[PDB]
């Protein structure tokens, strides 16, 4: 047989056409990625089933007798830094996942997120004040990127001289290219060091930020976060804030720009924006694939996935399955986006959803409300998509402001 290589351009060039080809053939198929065998789930019901099946583990630290598996997200990571990237919610199974998420939810609340709205709006304004009212700028470098970064650094207590460097490290981590495994491995060690110092300074000089809060947080029955847990959680929260929202803002900007009809609806009806963000996420989900490990043999969509297999649930392909979303290839701000898998499903549902939504809505609202003539600086076909199945995105998007 012929087995798909997730590394081929087929998974980075007009890739939603490949996903449809696979899904129509077999919703759960064996593939190859980074020179390793895995199972790609492209169908909606299959993705949902897999995400809900706890026999499919999210913990990369677990050792199985005779099995030695290296999951793609940890390409080139030395075991010690891997552990630092994997001692948090998303890399745990119950009951560890349960308490870690419980303790963090006590401080990472909707109240804390909502309380930052004026600041998020203030930051958005300033950024837009300095881009100009005429010419072609890189809306990603000048807007989509700095906004999320300033927000997360304030939430976490990351100073000005720290950002930027950290940024080039997380960008490297986003690519899983076997030829750069060393460089990727190095950037991961830098991020881990950075975080170690951040937490150390924070313990020494307390404040009212989220990190300070996580350090003192404790529960009667669950106790507190150990040093390692605290470190890994911080690294993971900082990582998400630095990259997740950028993809949303940038992709969102590109979609509204390429869909005048949809944009106009938003402009006319501001109350339409919240669901517009939901459609953007469903259309081109940043976390294209999520990973699971079959601790036991599991049957998904009529296919038995052998024990000790690595499953790549393609959240993005699932969002374009006609059985769930009719005319999935149609970007429609009015569509019923209920049930999409861009924020996860089950126990690992994205806990940063409130923050992502706030930043996304405020940003696009300001961008488009401020520049009623905003247009794309390049040919839509010439847009370069980041080659990452971990977090899809656009690193450079030239837009013309005045016309
Ligand atoms: C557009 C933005 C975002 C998208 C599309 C997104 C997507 C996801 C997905 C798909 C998962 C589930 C992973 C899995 O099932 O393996 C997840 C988990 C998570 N996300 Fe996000 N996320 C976004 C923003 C953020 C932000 C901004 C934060 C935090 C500051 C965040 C923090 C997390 C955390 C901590 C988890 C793990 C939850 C758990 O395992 O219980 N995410 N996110
Ligand atoms: C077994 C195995 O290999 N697994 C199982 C665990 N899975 C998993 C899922 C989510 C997860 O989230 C951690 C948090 C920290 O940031 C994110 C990514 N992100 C962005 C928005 N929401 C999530 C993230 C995650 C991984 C990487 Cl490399 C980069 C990034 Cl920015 O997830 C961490 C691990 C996937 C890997």
């Amino acid at each position: 047989a012929t087995v798909p290589d997730l590394e081929s351009d087929s998974f980075h060039v007009d890739w939603y056409s490949t996903y449809a080809e696979l899904r129509e053939t077999a919703p759960v198929t064996p593939v190859r990625f980074l020179g390793q065998d895995a199972w790609l789930v492209t169908g909606y019901d299959e993705a949902k089933a897999a995400l809900s099946d706890l026999r499919l583990s999210s913990d990369p630290k677990k050792k199985y007798p005779g099995v030695e598996v290296e999951f793609p997200a940890y390409l080139g990571f030395p075991e010690d830094v891997r552990n630092y990237f994997a001692t948090n919610m998303g890399t745990s199974d119950p009951p560890t996942h349960t308490r870690l998420r419980k303790l963090v939810s006590q401080e990472f609340t909707v109240r804390r997120v909502e309380a930052m709205r004026p600041r998020v709006e203030q930051i958005t304004a300033e950024l837009l004040d300095e881009v100009g009212d005429s010419g072609v700028v890189d809306i990603v470098d000048r807007f989509a990127h700095p906004l999320p970064i300033k927000v997360i650094c304030e939430l976490l207590g990351v100073d000005e001289a720290a950002r930027g460097a950290f940024g080039r490290w997380s960008s490297e981590i986003l690519v899983m290219d076997p030829e750069r495994a060393e460089q990727r491995g190095q950037a991961a060690r830098e991020v881990v060091n950075f975080i170690l110092d951040l937490v150390e300074r924070r313990r020494t000089e307390p404040g009212d930020d989220l990190l300070s809060a996580l350090i003192s947080v404790q529960d009667d029955d669950d106790g507190r976060l150990s040093a390692d847990e605290l470190t890994s959680i911080a690294l993971v929260l900082l990582l998400a804030g630095f990259e997740a929202s950028v993809s949303l803002i940038g992709i969102g900007t590109y979609l509204l720009l390429t869909h005048p009809d949809q944009l106009a609806l938003v402009r006319a009806d501001p109350s339409a924006l919240p669901n517009a963000v939901e459609e953007i996420l469903r259309y081109i989900a940043p976390p294209e694939t999520t990973t699971r490990f079959a601790a036991e043999e599991v049957e998904i969509g009529g296919v038995a996935i052998p024990q000790y297999s690595t499953v790549l649930v393609a959240n993005g392909a699932a969002n374009r399955d006609p059985s769930q979303f009719p005319d999935p290839h149609r970007f429609d701000v009015t569509r019923d986006t209920r049930g999409h898998l861009s924020f996860g499903q089950g126990i690992h549902f994205c806990m940063g959803r409130p923050l992502a939504k706030l930043e996304g809505e405020v940003a696009l609202r300001a961008l488009f409300g401020r520049f009623p003539a905003l247009s794309l600086g390049i040919d839509a076909d010439d847009v370069v998509w980041r080659r990452s199945l971990l977090l899809r995105g656009i690193d450079h998007l030239p837009v013309r402001l005045d016309g």
